């Protein structure tokens, strides 16, 4: 099936996306605390829901929060500021907060009910959000012999998220924290954040040998995210 597009609310990185992030694929975007990757996800969580001609694909959200850092406001805030009607755009978000880790791999197959279910209705679900898919891997998985388990049990969990992404055209959205390499990686594009001057963040393709390899910029703005 052909895949979907969804526009971040910023030019310069959906030319940097190639559009927008993708159904069928995982994007994780990560860096240090700060760098704007829950803003990124509160702009997506709307930007969804726009109709096709505006970047979206008249979509439902399903959102999995480890760190207690979902925040319903700035999601009416962001919608209305698009023109969209903030307890609509809050109603067609499912949200859920994930306790530790092996709640959050059980969340991901609960998430398969609600897809199954709006399917075939006007907004169907077309992205899934996991704000923070490492941390609670992090904290539960440390010592001799955690970097193999905790890469071992977390390539399981991508590889639920990469059926749920393929099998039901579904953008998947994951965070990662990290404080300035060596591990290995299953998402299908990953996108490097850092702060900038003058309050503009700037994002990077890492290891994407074939995508654009220069950057983008944007801002955080009552909209979300835009240049
Ligand atoms: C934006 C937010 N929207 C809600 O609160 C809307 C209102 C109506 C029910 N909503 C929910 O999110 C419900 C709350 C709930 C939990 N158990 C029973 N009901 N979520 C779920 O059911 C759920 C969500 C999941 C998300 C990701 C993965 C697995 C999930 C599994 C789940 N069981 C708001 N602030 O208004």
């Amino acid at each position: 099936a052909t895949i979907g597009r969804i526009s971040t609310g910023s030019k310069s990185l959906d030319k940097l996306l190639g559009g927008g992030i993708e159904t069928q694929a995982i994007t994780e975007v990560f860096g240090e605390f700060g760098s704007g990757k829950t803003q990124l996800a509160h702009t997506l969580a709307v930007m969804v829901q726009l109709p096709p001609e505006e970047g979206g694909l008249n979509g439902s959200v399903m959102w999995i929060d480890t760190e207690n850092t979902f925040r319903p406001e700035r999601i009416r805030e962001i919608a209305q500021n698009r023109g969209l009607d903030p307890d609509e755009v809050l109603k067609h978000i499912a949200y859920a907060r994930a306790f530790n880790s092996n709640h959050q791999m059980l969340l991901v197959q609960q998430a398969e009910d609600m897809i199954k279910e709006l399917l075939n209705t006007d907004r169907p679900v077309k992205l899934l959000i996991v704000d923070s898919l490492t941390s609670h891997f992090r904290s539960e998985y440390i010592g001799r012999g955690a970097l193999a388990e905790r890469q071992q049990k977390l390539a399981k969990h991508l590889a639920d998220l990469h059926r749920l992404a393929n099998l039901y055209d579904i953008a998947v959205f994951v965070t990662n924290q990290v404080q300035a390499h060596i591990l290995a990686h299953s998402a299908t594009l990953r996108v490097y954040l850092r702060k900038g001057k003058g309050g503009k963040r700037i994002a990077r393709l890492i290891d994407a040998p074939h995508l654009p390899e220069g950057e983008a910029v944007f801002s955080i703005t009552e909209k979300g995210i835009e240049d």
